[PDB]
């Protein structure tokens, strides 16, 4: 989508797999989906550097709305949980130098049974333009038909436009077409920013070894038409929580930044581990998924319960990872000729590789002929990071 | 096995899971099973107080062996490997105040391949004997069939009787005799120390929580048997490595603990967590492992991904586990009626419930009519003590 934004993968924070679909304020005032909790996690993305370190948008998933429309057809916050509205919420938001998401469903429902856009997509762009959106997710449950589904993303594609506002337009178009049909996806990337692929994550290591394995099994379906504007979307980092280990985690961090994937994290900003916010703010890790020339990296090699995945940068850099993929012994030792790495560019002649994660070492100097060996942690992941003589 | 032995669940350590059937000492020194590892890890367990906190059976698993037998017919550590031999590795490890576990195979292999132990207990006992062993694990790869695997076991028991020697005796009988008809308990139980019962543990919590599932799924079974001189093995403590979480990790300590479980550590003690070292010598935690009186606990609740497990302790003590297995969203709530617990004895009339994992808070006096409320992790457990007024 050329409104000329996402020129590099989104990065923020969206509620919805640590934050669910809660409604209870009574028992639960903490977790409850509620101005507040935003209010909240606007205020500390602010606070311990998150904005600093690029995440730039507070979103709100499902479960933000009133039961039905008002009198004159429009949404509506709910208006125990959003006493404010959004319009004020957005209005703060901004004045931390934040940019706010919000979400809806291309068919009649939301996922959450909420009310859906079908027939409103023109008045509910209007809307989220008027209240001052900077991103809305659209989703895909409760709708006839791909004909339908399809013709939806379109025309609110098209209205989001005709606002005249700037708005991130992120959508999961690809996931409801399977397994109907492949999706087009040259036809998506001129509608969205970007779009979710595959299943849910969870706070797990299967989740996130499943998405993996399904992007893996994928790539010249996808890998291709990713780039400045388009986003493959491999879902939410949900470093953090309580699902993955620690290594588990770097897995996932260096994976989401070879991916070019969108950064948006789904945790609890006001208890974090103070390790994951290392992570999580890791500048040259970071660095790496915004690499501005937008080439989305890609599976090399396979095998041995070892994955090798590396991306083109700018500069005639590479990033390269190294996944242990066996759950069981110690660190295994793994070996590449640096030659069969970045094409057969990168260490031609010479190559200067820096390990990124899991710690900032450097390592030497590496001949066109020389090989890398390198120790990965069970469930872990090796990034590497490659710079030219030339 | 009434040998006056395994009075409480054997502590110690045991190289397997962690460290499998590494023989290259020439690309990798550090994880080669070797003398130079198992006096380290001996080394060390005396300097981090592990011994200090109940660890004390240093253990030998698979490929220690030479390819095959010596001259008289018996059994030989590998010459380049172990270079000293046996005799004087034990030797070293009594010396630092610890205990040394051997492995050996029903059949005509171990699992690695090396030489089983068919038609040779008798002499291979001596030898066992001989060299200052204080543990046995006896493994069943690689036999005829149930017949003989069931005589290998009971005479293998005998023969170590015979040298005289106390020898703790961990069984892998009950499990290489499922699907072929369920194990007599009560005989297994008057041959072992204890006995492994379901598959092979890795660094997962897949492992983990299948393993707990099945000890679950299969209580009437097994909890009964278990006491003193006679274990129930889920196998090995795994903390410490890279598969598991914080939560995690306190969800199979907690467990382990309340399924009277030996606690045999495979993880590298050179590097090792320092909060990792805390939880895996947690005085309180052990002590309920260890309670002297050695009624194993149980499942008394489940569902609505949760679970309750509780066992009685001495003294009218019981610890209880409650479990998250929800692997998405936040903490959750959880309440049981006090009076539902401990069989309904403890807290009756009163209650003194101090939590001891995840953190160690006491909690007030609970009325025979109160509540426990709790909130789990997703994945974690809260590991609870509960005393009497009395």
């Amino acid at each position: 989508l050329d409104n000329g934004l996402a020129r590099t993968p989104t990065m923020g924070w969206l509620h919805w797999e640590r934050f669910m679909c809660n409604l209870d304020c009574q028992e639960e005032p903490d977790s409850c989906i509620s101005e507040k909790l935003f209010m909240e996690m606007a205020e500390l993305m602010v606070s311990e550097g998150w904005k600093d370190a690029g995440y730039e948008y507070l979103c709100i998933d499902d479960c933000w709305m009133a039961p039905q429309r008002d009198s004159e057809g429009r949404l509506q916050a709910d208006p125990q949980r959003f006493p404010h509205g959004i319009r004020q919420l957005a209005n703060y938001v901004h004045s931390k130098g934040l940019k706010l998401g919000i979400y809806a469903d291309v068919g009649n429902k939301t996922c959450a049974g909420f009310p859906g856009s079908f027939g409103y997509y023109d008045i509910d762009a209007q809307t989220f333009a008027d209240w001052g959106v900077d991103l809305l997710k659209f989703d895909g449950c409760y709708c006839d038909s791909l004909e339908n589904l399809a013709d939806g993303y379109k025309h609110m594609s098209l209205a989001l436009n005709r606002t005249g506002r700037s708005i991130v337009y992120s959508c999961e178009w690809p996931l409801y077409m399977w397994p109907f049909q492949k999706p087009n996806y040259t036809e998506i990337r001129q509608y969205c920013n970007h779009w979710r692929n595959f299943a849910d994550i969870d706070d797990s290591w299967k989740s996130i070894k499943s998405i993996l394995d399904w992007t893996s099994f994928n790539q010249e379906r996808i890998v291709d038409v990713a780039g400045p504007g388009g986003w493959n979307d491999p879902d939410m980092l949900v470093i953090g929580n309580f699902g993955l280990s620690w290594n588990q985690q770097v897995t996932q961090m260096a994976l989401w930044a070879i991916m070019a994937a969108p950064l948006f994290m789904s945790n609890d900003l006001r208890h974090i581990s103070p390790q994951a916010k290392a992570l999580l703010q890791d500048k040259d890790v970071i660095a790496i998924n915004q690499d501005p020339l937008g080439k989305q990296g890609y599976q090399l090699r396979q095998g041995d319960n070892f994955e090798v995945w590396e991306r083109p940068l700018s500069g005639l850099a590479w990033a390269v990872a190294m996944i242990n993929r066996q759950e069981i012994g110690g660190p295994r030792s793994y070996t590449i000729a640096v030659a069969s790495l970045g094409k057969g560019v990168a260490c031609n002649p010479a190559c200067f590789i820096t390990q990124l994660l899991p710690v900032k070492r450097k390592l030497g100097f590496y001949e066109w002929t020389s090989r890398l060996r390198s120790h990965i942690n069970p469930t872990g992941t090796v990034l590497l990071q490659l710079e030219n003589t030339m």
